[PDB]
C-alpha cells in the first residue's frame, strides 16, 4: 500500500519485544518497506484462503496474543533478506528483490509451515506438536530458503533432488539463526516445536539420528512416504554440512572444521552456480567440491574438508 514508512513495537510467539517495520495509512501495515521491493505480512484469519488481508493495526502497537506469529514473521523475513543481502550479495529470494509476503494464522491447529510457490505460510500449531511456528528464526528462514532454491537450482521436490533442497533450508535456517546470534544451534525448529517437552527439536543437523534421521547413505529411506523421505534423507547432507562446519569423526572418518561462513559460502555458490532440479547426493558432492574450490582453491583445506565430510556420510 501507499503510505509512510513508520516502525511499531510488538512482542513475538516467545514473548520477548521487538520493533517492526510498519506503514501508515489511516491503519499501521505490516509492511517494510526498509528492504527491497517490501516485506509484506497477511491474516489469513485460521482460514487456507491466501494471502488473505494484508495485516492492518489501530495503534502500531503488537502486543496481543493474536498478533504475535505476525510479529515474528515479519520481523525474521527481514533478519533473513539482510542474511541473504549481507552475507550473500543477494536481493531477496529471486535476486531482484522480489517482495517477499507470508501469512500467518493459516487453517486450524495446522503444524507445519511451508512456501507455496508465491509466498510463506505458516500454522499456528496445535499447541502440542507446535507454537506457532513463526515463532523460530530457523524455521522462517527455511521457508524463505525454499524460495530461493526455487528460482536457483530448482531442485525437484522428491527422493535425493528433494532431499538435497530440504537439506539447503535447514542449513540456511540454521545460518541464519547464527548470524542473529540469539540461542543459535545445529537443531531445527527447536524454538516453537513441543513446548510440553524440553531439550528436543524437529530435527538435528549435528546428530540426525537422535530424531529418527539417517546419518550416513547407506542408511537412507528408499520407500514413497514423504515425497520420497524429504524430511528423512536430507539428515545425510546436514550430517556433511555439519562436519564440513564444525569437524568431527563419524564411522571412523574425521572431518577437519573449516567454520559457519565458509560452509555457508560454498552451499551458496553451490546452489547456485553447480546445482541443477535432478542432482541427486553424488552431484551434490562434486558441486561443493568446485565450489571450494573456485573459493579456495584445489589444493585447499576446505576442499579436503568437504571430501571427508561427504565421505564420512557415504556419498562418493
Ligand atoms: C522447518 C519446519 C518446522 C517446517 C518444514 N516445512 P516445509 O519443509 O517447508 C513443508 N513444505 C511442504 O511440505 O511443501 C509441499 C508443497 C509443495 C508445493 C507447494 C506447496 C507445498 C518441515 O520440515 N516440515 C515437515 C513437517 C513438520 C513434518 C515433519
Ligand atoms: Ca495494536
Ligand atoms: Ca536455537
Ligand atoms: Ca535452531
Ligand atoms: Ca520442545
Ligand atoms: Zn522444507
Amino acid at each position: 500500500i501507499t503510505g509512510t514508512s513508520t516502525v511499531g513495537v510488538g512482542r513475538g510467539v516467545l514473548g520477548d519485544q521487538k520493533n517492526i517495520n510498519t506503514t501508515y495509512s489511516t491503519y499501521y501495515y505490516l509492511q517494510d518497506n526498509t528492504r527491497g521491493n517490501g516485506i509484506f505480512t497477511y491474516d489469513a484469519k485460521y482460514r487456507t484462503t491466501l494471502p488473505g488481508s494484508l495485516w492492518a493495526d489501530a495503534d502500531n502497537q503488537f502486543f496481543a496474543s493474536y498478533d504475535a506469529p505476525a510479529v515474528d514473521a515479519h520481523y525474521y523475513a527481514g533478519v533473513t533478506y539482510d542474511y541473504y543481502k549481507n552475507v550473500h550479495n543477494r536481493l531477496s529470494y529471486d535476486g531482484n528483490n522480489a517482495a517477499i509476503r507470508s501469512s500467518v494464522h493459516y487453517s486450524q491447529g495446522y503444524n507445519n509451515a511451508f512456501w507455496n510457490g508465491s509466498q510463506m505460510v505458516y500454522g499456528d500449531g496445535d499447541g502440542q506438536t507446535f507454537i506457532p511456528l513463526s515463532g523460530g528464526i530457523d524455521v522462517v528462514a527455511h521457508e524463505l530458503t525454499h524460495a530461493v532454491t526455487d528460482y536457483t537450482a530448482g531442485l525437484i521436490y522428491q527422493n535425493e533432488s528433494g532431499a538435497i533442497n530440504e537439506a539447503i533450508s535447514d542449513i540456511f535456517g540454521t545460518l541464519v539463526e547464527f548470524y542473529a546470534n540469539k540461542n543459535p544451534d545445529w537443531e531445527i525448529g527447536e524454538d516453537v516445536y513441543t513446548p510440553g517437552i524440553s531439550g528436543d527439536s524437529l530435527r538435528s543437523m549435528s546428530d540426525p539420528a537422535k530424531y529418527g534421521d539417517p546419518d550416513h547413505y547407506s542408511k537412507r529411506y528408499t520407500g514413497t512416504q514423504d515425497n520420497g523421505g524429504v524430511h528423512i534423507n536430507s539428515g545425510i547432507i546436514n550430517k556433511a554440512a555439519y562436519l564440513i562446519s564444525q569437524g568431527g569423526t563419524h564411522y571412523g572418518v574425521s572431518v577437519v572444521g573449516i567454520g559457519r561462513d565458509k560452509l555457508g559460502k560454498i552451499f551458496y555458490r553451490a546452489l547456485t552456480q553447480y546445482l541443477t532440479p535432478t542432482s541427486n547426493f553424488s552431484q551434490l558432492r562434486a558441486a561443493a567440491v568446485q565450489s571450494a574450490t573456485d573459493l579456495y582453491g584445489s589444493t585447499s583445506q576446505e576442499v579436503a574438508s568437504v571430501k571427508q565430510a561427504f565421505d564420512a556420510v557415504g556419498v562418493k
